């Protein structure tokens, strides 16, 4: 595999999320119902990440989140239709770096970023196995 | 309000959270039912940070999320049982910087960190207000 090929710098993926009463409630704070909560945020993030990249790994390889990180910037409240732009920023080894927007009508509500790591799907069954295994 | 009197540095909560699939799911990709999402520990993150700060503020106030970052170490499996612990990293203007440190049986599973500012409830629900208003 060639990473650098497989994922140009720059290619993206898009969608559109409707703020939900499951996105704001992961605030883990009454207070904080009105509006989307980082963990929608990063979820969403995910997705689109997962979208970019595994379709584009042969047989056998899929993507694993290794470190995300996400800014607040203003609120993305519910009913409301947030934008997720995500982005192959660069590759490094069988790592990923993609770039995070979420904008809506009014603005910017949120920006991030997500390092993925190609894995074998065997070797990742047999990582979970072991580590849960006998002493 | 003196948030450095109110949030000394080192001021922790711990809890534990059981892995199922709905702390899975939210890996957006079937390949990796098994393990806890990195949504799943931002979550847990949150919900800690809010346990920490927020019935330390008076009457009005809140604690709101303006950025997470996350690092996996290693697969919590369905089934695990992940110790989070949340410590006051530092406080400075209206803001506490919050470490995190996800573990199980087996070892550290993730890391984070958290930066939440304090709000006026009143403010707050202005700002959305005022956000989603006319041109
Ligand atoms: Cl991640
Ligand atoms: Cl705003
Ligand atoms: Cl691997
Ligand atoms: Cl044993
Ligand atoms: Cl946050
Ligand atoms: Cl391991
Ligand atoms: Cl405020
Ligand atoms: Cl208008
Ligand atoms: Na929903
Ligand atoms: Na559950």
């Amino acid at each position: 595999m060639d990473f650098n090929e497989l994922f140009p710098v720059g290619t993206y993926r898009r969608m559109v999320k409707k703020v939900s009463v499951s996105d704001t409630v992961t605030n883990r704070s009454k207070a904080l119902e009105e509006f989307m909560s980082t963990a929608a945020f990063l979820e969403t993030m995910t997705q689109l990440a997962v979208e970019i990249l595994d379709h584009k790994l042969p047989e056998g390889f899929v993507s694993v989140g290794v470190r995300s990180e996400v800014h607040n910037l203003a609120p993305a409240v519910l009913g409301d239709d947030v934008t997720f732009t995500v982005t192959v920023d660069r590759v490094e080894g069988n790592r990923v770096v993609l770039s995070m927007k979420a904008d809506d009508p009014h603005g910017p509500v949120a920006t991030g970023l997500q390092e993925r790591v190609v894995v074998s799907t065997d070797l990742l069954e047999k990582r979970v196995w072991e580590r849960f295994g006998g002493r």
